[PDB]
């Protein structure tokens, strides 16, 4: 039915990737069982390290196709029998690159919004303080907010660009700003919020926000910058396809984001990028783009924030904080990353809402903690607890370990590059809080038996599909027989 439906479509991919309609099933057996295990959350259980829904499904392109070859051959031979049994003799019929890439995350994306909130944007401008004669670019622009309230903030520390010489005043109405939008209907609504805003940029693109895709040739064809603060899409975004080359290929499209944030850049560079949960726990590519992170920047902050701020709902989403290179050595390309500080502004919060709206008064405590120095180069000490963090229940994990009863309990908390390395086995999804009090590994379990059920009757529909000329025929004397109505 629905679901029958629901997988056909995604042979679509194996059609035009090589695949024959007699392997279908067999293709997306394979892939539906990897992903199920991780859905189940035990995924340790059944697959192996380093051979699991991350790794495949994390990858990109020849470097994924080869890597999918590589794991049903590790997976079909090991003393692991259980799951040996179902990939023994196993292979994929795939040869589109392309295709494979498109699969994995459709289904990936398959079941059992340019609005950013002010007070996050006013904080984040305020917490990189850009001054004039610095580049701030937004590589998602979406309607130029970000480039707006910066340029907002730099007029209202020089007297709106009186206190400078002609030439500087050139500078932030031509060179300061840069954008780039991928749809043309909403760089063209940013176009007119620049314009009206004084912010010119540069005539040659049309002005401050440039069309084009920050994943393809636009992106690395944008100028360096000083500053970068954006909030790029969240899932697998619109139409942007990944015709770039990275550090580390990815099929992620925020991973994606972060890898050219860090290379447009100059040294010593400071930049703020809202992210969603995703980018911090993924694994497979993902903990080796954490890890250039880590090591090409000086990550020092992460706010982990609220839920209900976003038009959207269910989204967990933080603001990373980092420097390129260090102060000290802007060209450092190893190690610097020592210390991160995190702070929770998630766990045991408020339910915003239009009835409970999110306000700069929520962002206050962690604006002081913070510091005054743009690189969070100020002098921070463990310890705040506003918004009841007194009353917030403390998890039992690493993080709390040899930890005292008032530390537990704080809001913010610092954490070493060796623990989350150790410990976090480079992670970034720190929490260190519980919230107030179906299944995972239940629903998963359930959801099997329907997609097994699907599975059967659609490939019914292939060993049944009798090759011949009269299906051809015999199924356009229905359509012969008009239709609807």
């Amino acid at each position: 039915n629905d679901l029958v439906a629901k997988l056909w479509k995604l042979c679509d991919n194996l059609r035009d990737g090589g695949v024959s309609y007699q392997n279908y099933v067999n293709e997306l057996a394979s892939l539906l069982f990897l992903k199920m295990c991780k859905e189940t959350g035990q995924e340790a259980e059944y697959l192996p390290e380093g051979y699991r829904w991350d790794d495949l499904k994390s990858r990109i392109g020849q470097e994924q196709l080869q890597f999918y070859r590589k794991m049903l051959v590790h997976l079909g031979e090991d003393d692991k029998k259980l799951v040996q049994a179902v990939f023994h003799n196993v292979s994929t019929t795939i040869t589109e690159p392309k295709q494979i890439t498109a699969l994995v995350s459709n289904m990936d994306s398959l079941d059992w919004q340019y609005f950013t909130p002010r007070p996050l944007i006013k904080t984040i401008i305020h917490l990189l303080k850009p001054q004039p004669r610095e580049v701030v670019q937004d590589p998602a622009a979406g309607t130029a907010g970000f480039l707006i309230e910066a340029d907002r903030y730099v007029k209202s520390q020089t007297n709106d660009l009186d206190d400078l010489d002609g030439d500087t005043q050139d500078f932030q109405i031509h060179r300061a700003f840069i954008g780039l939008e991928l749809v043309p209907g909403t760089r063209r609504l940013a176009l007119m919020n620049c314009l009206l805003h004084d912010i010119e940029g540069n005539l040659d693109h049309g002005g401050a926000i440039r069309l084009g895709n920050t994943l393809g040739s636009d992106g690395e064809n944008l100028p360096k910058a000083h500053i970068v603060a954006t909030n790029p899409p969240f899932g697998s975004a619109a139409g942007t396809n990944i015709t770039r080359t990275f550090v580390h290929p990815t099929s992620n499209k925020q991973l994606c984001f972060m890898q050219h944030i860090i290379e447009t850049l100059h040294p010593g560079g400071r930049a703020a990028v809202v992210v969603p949960d995703n980018v911090l726990f993924e694994g497979g590519k993902g903990t080796d783009i954490r890890r250039d992170l880590m090591d090409k920047c000086h990550l020092h902050t992460i706010l982990r924030l609220p839920t209900g701020i976003f038009y959207a709902q269910g989204v967990k989403t933080n603001v990373l904080f980092f420097t390129k290179g260090t102060v000290a050595n802007p060209n450092q390309d190893k190690n610097c990353t020592d210390d991160v500080w995190v702070y929770d502004l998630r766990t045991n919060m408020p339910s915003f809402g239009k009835r409970t709206p999110f306000t700069d008064e929520h962002l206050q405590p962690f604006e002081r903690v913070y510091g005054e120095d743009p690189h969070g180069l100020s002098p921070r000490t463990e310890g705040e607890w506003s918004f009841n963090a007194e009353e917030t229940e403390v998890a039992d994990s690493e993080e709390n370990k040899n930890t005292d009863q008032h530390l537990a309990t704080s809001r913010w908390r610092k954490f070493s590059r060796e623990w989350i390395r150790t410990a976090k086995s480079d992670s970034l999804d720190i929490s260190w809080l519980k919230d107030k009090d179906p299944e995972p590994d239940v629903l998963a379990a359930e959801a099997m038996g329907e997609l097994v059920q699907a599975l059967s009757e659609l490939d019914a529909l292939m060993r049944e599909l009798g090759a011949s000329d009269e299906a051809d025929l015999q199924r356009q004397l229905l359509e012969e027989a008009f239709g609807g109505v």
